[PDB]
């Protein structure tokens, strides 16, 4: 809360939120992802990946092609501002990034790169 | 085709049609399901299941619970009029069912029961 958010992705291929606001006073922001459910990583794993809206498509496509072994993310993709690893149910993960890598006036999107998920598992991240 | 239809479930969780009509003159009707794309069955499996519009959500909820190994369908689910196997990309499966199992003036829904897919993969079927 304020400089951290808890987000979850369930077995219904939905995130519990589709809008996160990062207050400009946070020096760093922390996302703690958990996966409520029963389905395993290779069938319904989720991750939380951040990029600009313009880069999202490319991240998702190259991510799909990197496979489960790469957590569906192209290794060292420079378009990815921050990301968790891919988790199956009952697993969790956390990521902290520098808010100074975000600029005011730019549209950012968070999403899951597990194949097909981004159509519903996505939302807005905004500096305010 | 006479007394048959071909439908494809792709890698974007989409069926290539949302309406099927069954000619009342057909004694039996066949659905031929294929899955274009490159994604494997555990990640993007699709089946085609038929029920009344009123039974679809109970079939989907109990199907998810039966899991992977049960092709995400409850064994001997009395509300399922007909269904294929769950198939991966490059696979094919047909189902033939008796048309006398369909009433005139009742609404039917076909859908995929792989978790999360019926939100997008579903359509109506009706006698004519
Ligand atoms: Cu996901
Ligand atoms: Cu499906």
């Amino acid at each position: 809360a304020e400089c951290s958010v808890d987000i979850q992705g369930n077995d219904q291929m939905q995130f519990n939120t589709n809008a996160i606001t990062v207050d400009k006073s946070c020096k760093q922001f922390t996302v703690n992802l958990s996966h409520p459910g029963n389905l395993p990583k290779n069938v319904m794993g989720h991750n939380w990946v951040l990029s600009t809206a313009a880069d999202m498509q490319g991240v998702v496509t190259d991510g799909m092609a990197s496979g489960l072994d790469k957590d569906y993310l192209k290794p060292d993709d420079s378009r990815v501002i921050a990301h968790t690893k891919l988790i199956g149910s009952g697993e969790k993960d956390s990521v902290t990034f520098d808010v100074s890598k975000l600029k005011e006036g730019e549209q950012y999107m968070f999403f899951c790169t597990f194949p097909g998920h981004s159509a519903l598992m996505k939302g807005t991240l905004t500096l305010k």
